[PDB]
């Protein structure tokens, strides 16, 4: 619970350098165990054009800081992060209510995109092209866009934001955060570190806000001229209003919505392989994440040995409770709303057909806790409003054709994440080119990684974060005709 | 006037392979003359869908096609357009009334553009990552969005669609491209060639409409949820529309948008090539387009020598009259509401202290033609609402500084193309890296080229087109973790 | 006026068992000599939701506590 | 601004200054003429706008001008 460095555990906003508190505040409990753990400021509209200014003014300064410089600062906060692990980790168990070993592993995640970020900062190259007139040379540089509104959900507190302001710095812009609600902490504890490893004043800016002021400032960051790109994670009902006050002035945008990602197991599948795969990618952070496996199509063949195996997996592995134990291996849902949409999905689906297999009630420990459920029996349109119903869920979908398979998975006009499990070289092509997502894992559950292209494609987002990509999304090109000659 | 190729000259809508002619038809002119071009199909939203389905329809088949097979109909179409440039220039003259010289400049641009892509269509190459991880691989594939809408203005109603749509095909999109309704002609033009090149039917569809159906077509194909993409170039007013339109179904996005281009000469230039470079900057296409220089920053010291130098080579070299006669050099405004627009430009102007140093009323030869203006001794203040005023109209701004001379041209909160003229190899750097547009010229006037990345920062727009960067606009990233190994 | 056992004095909710503050407070101040007693959680809709929730899952298990 | 763009000659310092936030540059502007006051009545800070005048009678004319008096 405390014992941390009490630098790490913020309350205030950080605008400009400094903490400044704000005229309100709002409470923030372990989703687990519902003790009070602090009162964070609530900024407001007024607070939050301050940021941008403080943002606005840091990036006339900061954009001309050499590139090894902004590198070097990127650095140091990367080994700030690490220092400060544990704590750091404590902090997102705290709040998000994950389990300590994956608050862990994130802390690492969010701190190895400030070290990408750090060593892609010294290579931005702009180009020389050949035209045909002999009287000029065509020059391409790459400058930064500027002051980035960058907005971020409870799912991953630190990964989120690090992952989008890695890069906004490292391209040379500078950011308003503008965490989310249930986990404000996370994003604090980040600017206390900046502050240490040096980062220059109004490069970071974190504002907290409550339900209340979310539509306010949101609208605040997203339209305020002073703002040049937008940077979101969440829901896409939040992600297209954003996406209309950023019309308003035409700025550039980036944003990733949760959407359902399929889990296919095809015949030719290593069973266990393919267990151990649905387990990772459907309980990790208890299902709550975009990039969750919702629904799973298998195949006919191997439906039942699979079926069964998983249940098996689930009682053999799974254990409901307080992520700062040991052995919990499961840890509440953020909220009541949460639990009811799952409580919601899991009735819909028994009472239209589907077959419980395993736990589809609440959990015993009550509260936000819910037990680890596996239907099978499930059929697609079960789905319905609950493509963003987040919870240790899993639905089977029994398929008898690839064909099928795929066209039940590209249904949605949704396109984040896909997973499938296959031992013929050539069906590993055809499914991975054809699954209309941004990303697909092939025998494998967990594709986090640093250094490759995260996002999705149609309705589930725009641009890409982590990898060589994600610099570009804070860029802007500028041609320049070097004539006369 | 006609002897045109009757295969060229087209006044039907094209989809799905087929002409198909609309309910309604709307009324071309000659912009020079008043002469009846013709009556061209006016499609509503009912056409504009069912081009869409075609588009969608095509594309599922176009997508599979091989890169070296649509980078050889893009080629064939190249072709086709250089062995009839001459009638394509004249049918550019005949609707925009730009002197033939200057539509025999733009169709082998337009060319080029198809050229050029057709070129790139093989090289789209995806990466092999490396990661931590033993027991995996990283992929990253790049395959086409889908359906793209393309609108397109009338200030180079063939090279704005060529430069737009060959970058499509050649990433494996198909189009639906509607035309500014007064020159729809060079669409369907193209629409001919693309069909005797062996163009799959659906991959290029034009659905042509005028200012009634504009507001619902525009909003139809933007809306569809089975297009995947917009590019539009013209106005902010209808930017913004299309930009909320997008945010619905989160749709990507390209744009540019008309915005003041600064033309700054200083003291260490060459003026007679600082006059050769503003004459060509401004009076090309009689200064109506989004890249032509609206104000001249000119510095104290130059100042004099510049303004009597331009003066006089304004005298010398600009013929008004009709593009088809030998020597002339300005044709026609547009239309009325935009001679309208120049008066208003320089009337407020001139009785807000301005001070006309040549021709600043209609021309003698009435209709839309208007003489080429000179005004010096303007102002800033002297430009409000005259940022999308296009025409044969210089101001010039003296200044002092440098410093001063940077703060004014970024003064808008525009960004598309800027000018400048020095002698300084320091300067030059200064100026280049600090005016913040999308494009800048060195010493040159004229900056076109298929090989570089055109396009504009901040409210200018979003995306760029040409170069190598050009087919980026049209794909979508996808990260392959090949694991199980 | 003090020397209370600070533990008798609160200012914050008392929900689940535990003590939960409030995004608002509210002022209390002795009728007589007009002087600040404390600021205490003003609790709304959303804490009030949350109590219930707890109260009713208290019930089901006090609700099998032996009357004696 | 207003005052510049409509015919004042800015002496000295007539931007934000280079220490950001609220601070900005004493500001000195001449030719500066009576029309230009308009609804800043109430804007302060370090400005200082200079009027010529050629008469006595002009110049308490013109000070007398709003129905203001402090």
């Amino acid at each position: 619970l405390a014992g941390l460095s009490a630098a790490l555990l913020r309350t205030d906003s950080f605008v400009g350098g400094r903490w400044l508190p704000a005229a309100a505040t709002f409470p923030v409990q372990d989703p687990a165990s519902g003790a009070a753990l602090g009162m964070v400021a609530d900024c407001g509209v007024r607070e939050a054009r301050a940021a941008v200014r403080a943002a606005y003014e840091a990036f006339c300064r900061w954009r001309e800081v050499s590139a090894k410089e902004r590198s070097s600062l990127l650095r140091k906060w990367y080994n700030l992060m690490i220092q400060n692990k544990d704590d750091l980790a404590r902090i997102i168990t705290a709040e998000s209510g994950k389990p300590l070993k994956e608050a862990h592993g994130e802390i690492l995640y969010s701190a190895f995109f400030l070290e990408w970020f750090s060593e892609e900062a010294r290579r931005v190259y702009g180009d020389i092209i050949h035209t045909p007139a002999k009287d000029r040379r065509a020059l391409v540089l790459k400058q930064p866009i500027g002051v980035a509104a960058v907005i971020t959900p409870w799912n991953f507190p630190s990964a989120m934001i690090t992952r989008k302001v890695g890069a906004a710095l490292a391209a040379g812009c500078t950011v308003v955060v503008k965490p989310a609600e249930d986990t404000p902490f996370s994003a604090l504890a980040l600017a206390e570190l900046a502050s240490q490893a040096g980062i220059p004043s109004g490069v970071y800016n974190v504002i907290p806000c409550s339900r209340k002021n979310a539509k306010e400032v949101g609208e605040a960051i997203c339209t305020d001229p002073l703002v040049s790109k937008i940077s979101f994670t969440g829901s896409t009902t939040t992600g297209k209003i954003l996406l209309h006050h950023a019309a308003n002035s035409v700025k550039r945008v980036s944003m990733e919505l949760g959407g359902l990602a399929p889990f296919i197991v095809f015949d030719s599948a290593n069973v266990d392989q393919a267990v151990a795969g649905a387990m990772a990618s459907k309980f990790r952070n208890t299902g709550q994440t975009a990039v969750c496996s919702n629904q799973f199509l298998v195949q006919r063949g191997i439906h039942d040995a699979f079926v069964k195996a998983f249940a098996e997996a689930m009682k053999k592995n799974l254990r409901v409770g307080n992520g700062f134990e040991e052995g919990t291996t499961q840890g509440p849902l953020i909220n009541e709303k949460a639990v009811e949409k799952v409580e919601k999905q899991v009735n819909d689906a028994v009472s239209k057909g589907a077959t419980v297999v395993t736990g589809g009630k609440r959990h015993q420990l009550g509260k936000n806790f819910f037990e680890p459920t596996l239907l099978c029996n499930v059929t697609q349109d079960m789905l319905c409003t609950h493509e963003e119903t987040f919870g240790p869920l899993a639905p089977v979908i029994k398929f008898d054709t690839e064909e099928e398979a795929i066209a039940i998975a590209n249904a949605a006009d949704v396109g984040l994440a896909g997973y499938f499990y296959s031992q013929d070289p050539a069906q590993i092509w055809r499914v991975a080119e054809q699954l209309e997502v941004g990303m697909v894992g092939v025998n494998e559950g967990l594709i986090s990684s640093v250094e490759c292209p995260f996002g999705g494609v149609k309705q589930s987002g725009l641009g890409r974060e982590g990898s060589k990509y994600g610099i570009d999304e804070y860029l802007e090109l500028k041609y320049v005709c070097y004539g006369g000659l």
